């Protein structure tokens, strides 16, 4: 039972095949067309069937070339309304039909994206992106809107002809558009199952840049040359993750480099991964990003989870996959440097939410939550936690990633719980069955909190960030004079990053210190996104007023929510940018993703 969908279940129909043809209004911020579902019963005498909807103006339902009866109940919060559809004749088990629904979307649809020139970088044309995880693909269209259902899908865009559009699916040709020559018919093709979260789309000046053998990159022209440099390791992440993981699937492997109200680091849609922008860090260091990118193509895309309850099977595998791509790439010792990183964060998120909320659970229940508010890196570390435990528990990463090749052949195109996943698990490793049976699956899987064992982690690129660290939360005044630019001298930018990650877990610093840091450091230089935030968030807390404006401009002239969230909630907590942070998030609301609109005046107590 998927409790996040109103939709008919997979045990009652399911959806086979969508054919989407549809324009996009930008004068109206609409997206307009129809919807054609096959369906197929797998009940005997089915009679009606109930589709997700969500802020959806629907026209007309027709199937065999008739309009039919259909009803839209009650709006039930962020779950949408329910629609109800009378089938003209009942279906016999297996029986296939095609319904076709005439829709239209609301601007305000909690998919979508409609930016003005203004917010684009070329100034001259708007923007459209759409980001349907976890359960948005509903006030894009009707659909059963649950990633127990899997179906292919063909597509044709209208827009206006000096626009592209792209989809999570391969390019199937453009036309001037008979109706309208004015526009332009884009044509697209996804011949592999997918749950429907992963049906993307973009529209806006987009141009791209070949990459690699199977790659091009898309953005607005002026982040193309940028986008290409950055993003230059993607070929040879794709054949180690091949290497992992099996086969690649899905043809295409492009990029697309979205504005940047972008609201999350990447989003692994087939055929075209989004990422944010602040991943151009000018020296490819962001690219762990592309690496979990890529490992979706496996785990989640390939293999997925069933309800959202089971996210962590998503997560904790794609990030398992992303430390192998980069410890292949970059060594052992740095696979460890990231893991042990990911542990750092997973404690931050316990700490935050408290160490008993249900949200602190491997596998959460999502009944009446909205899974956007649920959303944090429990999934992904607790996830991450396990299955690195599990791999020192069951013989090293050798023997554990014989079991994740042989866990992404086994369920492949299909969606999987957390049992099948656990049954699996004990199939595959039976002669080890008396070491699984040592791990306390209760505690691991369904209790708050952090796991209840810590696995081993090599330290060796960890130290020199803690000891900075160290030397810096106990220096007194009379120690500042030693710190000097050189202490930085054998650091990474990983490193630089980890050991402000270090020092904002004891924030606030004294303020002298901070100070100290900027004269010595000046990290207000550093335009690495993920320094640059951790750096921001370590002078708010430690009440530096100078920093007021720079984590504000931070925090609107990118939307990524890791960032944005973060800096709005402690520039709320410090009393002298209090009122700036609740104005300035009041007058950029209208302009924000709406996702992130709704998550931040949350963290704020705002409207
Ligand atoms: O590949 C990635 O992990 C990129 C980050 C994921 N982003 C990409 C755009 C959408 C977003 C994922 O969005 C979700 C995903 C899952 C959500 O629901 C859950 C939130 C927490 C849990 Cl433990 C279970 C389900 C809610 C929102
Ligand atoms: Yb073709
Ligand atoms: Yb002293
Ligand atoms: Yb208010
Ligand atoms: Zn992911």
């Amino acid at each position: 039972v998927d409790t996040c969908s109103l939709a008919s279940p997979a045990s009652v129909c399911r959806t086979k095949h969508l054919h989407l043809r549809c324009s996009v209004d930008f004068t109206r911020r609409t997206l307009t067309g129809t919807a054609a579902l096959t369906v197929q019963s797998q009940e005997d005498n089915l009679r009606s069937l109930v589709l997700d909807t969500k802020d959806l103006t629907i026209e007309k339902v027709v199937i065999n070339g008739q309009e039919v009866k259909y009803a839209l109940g009650e709006r039930q919060s962020y779950k949408g309304s329910p629609m109800e559809i009378s089938l003209p004749i009942a279906l016999s088990k297996n029986q296939e039909i095609v319904i076709e629904i005439s829709f239209e979307t609301s601007p305000k649809s909690s998919a979508l994206q409609w930016l003005t020139p203004e917010q684009t970088s070329g100034k001259e044309h708007p923007y459209l992106f759409s980001q349907c995880q976890a359960i948005h693909c509903r006030a894009i269209l009707p659909c059963q809107d649950t990633p127990s259902v899997k179906l292919t899908y063909t597509a044709e865009v209208s827009v206006p002809k000096e626009l592209v559009a792209l989809m999570s699916a391969i390019r199937d040709g453009e036309t001037p558009d008979p109706e309208d020559p004015s526009r332009k018919i884009y044509k697209f093709i996804q011949k592999v199952p997918i749950p429907c979260y992963l049906i993307a789309l973009v529209v806006g000046a987009l141009e791209s840049r070949q990459i690699g053998p199977r790659t091009l990159v898309w953005s607005e022209k002026e982040q193309v040359e940028k986008s290409a440099y950055e993003f230059s390791e993607t070929e040879s992440m794709l054949k180690i993750a091949e290497d992992l993981g099996g086969p690649y699937v899905w043809g295409q492997y492009d990029l697309l480099v979205l504005p940047p109200s972008f609201p999350y680091g990447g989003m692994e849609n087939p055929c075209l991964t989004f990422v944010t922008p602040t991943l151009l860090a000018g020296d490819k260091s962001l690219s762990n990003v592309i690496a979990h990118e890529i490992s979706h193509s496996w785990t989640g895309n390939l293999v997925t989870n069933k309800t959202w309850d089971h996210f962590w099977l998503n997560e904790g595998h794609t990030v398992y996959l992303e430390r192998h791509i980069c410890g292949r790439l970059f060594g052992e010792k740095f696979r460890h440097f990231n893991a042990l990183g990911g542990w750092g964060e997973l404690q931050n998120s316990v700490k935050t939410f408290g160490e008993t909320h249900p949200f602190t659970k491997l596998v959460v229940d999502l009944t009446d939550i909205d899974p956007d508010v649920a959303y944090s890196s429990v999934p992904y570390e607790k996830g991450f936690a396990l299955l690195f435990y599990l791999e020192q528990l069951l013989g090293g990463p050798e023997i554990f990633l014989g079991f994740l090749k042989a866990y992404v052949e086994k369920f492949s195109y299909k969606s999987i719980t957390t049992d099948d996943w656990k049954d699996f698990l004990y199939s595959y490793f039976k002669d080890k069955v008396d070491v699984l049976n040592q791990v306390d699956w209760n505690a691991w899987l369904y209790s708050p909190g952090l796991p209840p064992i810590k696995p081993n982690y090599d330290m060796t690129l960890t130290n020199a960030c803690i000891a900075l660290s160290q030397r810096w939360i106990t220096a007194k005044e009379d120690d500042l004079n030693s710190f000097n630019a050189t202490d930085l001298k054998d650091l990474s930018s990983h490193q630089l990053n980890e050991f402000l990650a270090q020092t904002l877990q004891r924030a606030p610093l004294p303020l002298g210190h901070i100070k100290r840091m900027q004269e010595v450091y000046n990290f207000n230089a550093i335009n690495n996104s993920e320094i640059r935030f951790r750096w921001l968030r370590l002078c708010i807390q430690s009440k530096w007023e100078d920093a007021i404006p720079l984590a504000l401009k931070m925090a609107t002239e990118q939307g990524r929510m890791k960032f944005t969230r973060p800096l709005f909630k402690d520039l709320a907590a410090f009393d002298k940018s209090h009122d700036q942070a609740v104005r300035t998030y009041q007058e950029h609301k209208a302009s924000m993703h709406p996702v992130t609109a709704m998550l931040v005046g949350k963290d704020l107590k705002v409207d």
